[PDB]
């Protein structure tokens, strides 16, 4: 019956909506098109990030590494990089803008000192990911062409993949603690996912939208009194220029959240 929830909500909404929820409680799931794939927009940005905290893991001085900001750097959507023209960033930083800011300069940053989207793609293997493919940087990466298979995921591996970064063995202790405290502060994600939450729960969070009305939420949600849950929420369109959609992502995690 969360089943029939999701497909009236699905029906309604007009588009296709994938979730994957994992109670790590007892490891238990709630799936709806969890097999499918989706265009991940700006949730690829946890991965980038990432990637570069594993490396932090075996060179100490990496994360103040300073990165030259220029005019010629900036895309389509940087808020904390234009703060920067001409100045530098450490590449801790360009994590964080990235994250809490959704960046797209930050990301191609990370991408570029990474050596491309094929080395953020090798990083999720590592972690035993076989799903998850980054194929472009900013901005032509949210273009979420309908049956595209260009940087995409699924819900269930994208949970999993999470997981494992935020509360299981990706990443060391310093590293993990570090990635889980960006997500928290994420600035973005106010009517997505936390919206469908009670007020009260601990919420790490990556919003990322594109075209085709494409609307993601990935999160990580510590409730007051119990174990924590890994949310993903992947919604898109079958127009171009679709409007996004983040009530659809509060709505379903108002329904799958029914029950703690």
């Amino acid at each position: 019956s969360v089943q029939q929830q999701l497909e009236a909500l699905e029906k309604s909404s007009g588009g296709r909506l994938g979730v994957a929820l994992i109670n790590t409680a007892d490891n238990s799931q709630i799936l709806y098109r969890a097999d499918e794939r989706f265009a991940m927009c700006s949730t690829s940005k946890v991965m980038a990030a990432a990637a570069v905290l594993k490396q932090s893991e075996s060179d100490k001085h990496l994360l103040n590494q300073r990165v030259e900001i220029k005019k010629s750097d900036l895309v389509n959507y940087n808020p904390i990089a234009e703060k920067h023209v001409n100045g530098t960033m450490t590449l801790a930083e360009l994590g964080a803008a990235a994250l809490q800011y959704s960046d797209n300069t930050a990301m191609n940053k990370l991408i570029a000192h990474l050596g491309g989207p094929d080395k953020v793609t090798a990083f999720a293997r590592s972690l035993g990911d076989e799903t998850f493919r980054l194929d472009r940087t900013e901005p032509t990466l949210n273009t979420a062409i309908p049956g595209d298979p260009r940087d995409t995921t699924t819900p269930l591996a994208m949970a999993q993949t999470l997981k494992n970064l935020t509360l299981g063995k990706a990443l060391a202790e310093t590293q993990r603690a570090q990635l889980v405290t960006w997500l928290k502060g994420n600035t973005t994600g106010s009517a997505s996912i936390r919206a469908g939450l009670p007020k009260s729960w601990v919420v790490g969070d990556k919003t990322g939208s594109g075209d085709y009305g494409t609307t993601n939420d990935i999160a990580v949600i510590w409730p007051e009194n119990h174990a924590p849950l890994v949310l993903v929420t992947y919604f898109t369109q079958p127009e171009q220029k679709a409007e996004n959609r983040n009530d659809i992502l509060a709505a379903a995690a108002k329904i799958v959240t029914h029950g703690f």
